[PDB]
């Protein structure tokens, strides 16, 4: 009855879980298209919306629901399993139904998360340009003790071209690139100097609008795996800081090749978790 996406085992999230660490008491904010809060495999505890005319608890685009799924689909007898199923989930709608949003809605969501005490911020979501405001929000949030994770981008590689997007490019933010179930880098992952870690991003099965499950591809799918991994670590060592959580993830990642295409490699929550 319950399915275990290949992604959880690959990052060895299952092993931290077996020890009894599942992100209990860790507050994760998912900055996306919202979340079908009525899905039976999810438990959204709150949030807000920065998008005109849409609450935060409806998702007219499946995207935000799928990502919310990778972090926290409940541990039960139905649907899927999230990396940190006992997390406190907040849906912050910063993107519209068609998948786009303004810097201003985006910076609003960041600020709401910092302010409301969120421990992790997932932004599956990129842009070719940053702003001064954005950099400020992210830096500040990070400085204020929040672990900020973002999708690196789906721009592939072209020679020695850096293709990493905003906000992943900011050094206070963890840029996540994508691998498949054979730990091979996916073609769509952005490349560049700022790439930090890899997570499963190809053929990820998760929660999808109207009480169902679907498979999606993208760096967007990769990022929540890392947000989840952060929450696992924190439930084990609640004393750790954002930079300490960050160093654990990158310094214990499985080496896959050149940093340009892979960062420090594929995350290993068991080694990271200590
Ligand atoms: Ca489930």
């Amino acid at each position: 009855a319950q399915t275990v996406p290949y992604g959880i085992p690959l990052i060895k999230a299952d092993k931290v879980q077996a020890q009894g660490f599942k992100g209990a008491n860790v507050k994760v904010a998912v900055l996306d298209t919202g979340i079908q809060a009525s899905h039976p495999d999810l438990n959204v505890v709150g949030g807000a919306s920065f998008v005109a005319g849409e609450a935060y608890n409806t998702d007219g685009n499946g995207h935000g629901t799928h990502v919310a799924g990778t972090v926290a689909a409940l541990d039960n007898t139905t649907g899927v399993l999230g990396v940190a199923p006992s997390v406190s989930l907040y849906a912050v709608k910063v993107l519209n139904s068609s998948g786009s949003g303004s810097y201003s809605g985006i910076v609003s969501g960041i600020e709401w998360a910092t302010t409301n005490g969120m421990d992790v911020i997932n932004m599956s979501l990129g842009g070719a340009s940053g702003s001064t405001a954005m950099k400020q929000a992210v830096d500040n949030a990070y400085a204020r003790g929040v672990v900020v994770v973002a999708a690196a981008g789906n721009s592939g590689n072209s020679g020695s071209t850096n293709t990493i997007g905003y906000p992943a490019k900011y050094d206070s933010v963890i840029a996540v690139g994508a691998v498949d179930s054979n730990s091979n880098r996916a073609s769509f992952s952005s490349v560049g100097a700022e790439l930090e870690v890899m997570a499963p991003g190809a053929g990820v099965y998760s929660t999808y609008p109207t009480n169902t499950y679907a498979t999606l591809n993208g760096t967007s799918m990769a990022s929540p795996h890392v947000a989840g991994a952060a929450a696992l670590i924190l439930s084990k060592h609640p004393n750790l800081s954002a930079s300490q959580v960050r160093n654990r993830l990158s310094s214990t990642a499985t080496y896959l090749g050149s940093s340009f295409y892979y960062g420090k490699g594929l995350i290993n929550v068991e080694a990271a978790a200590q």
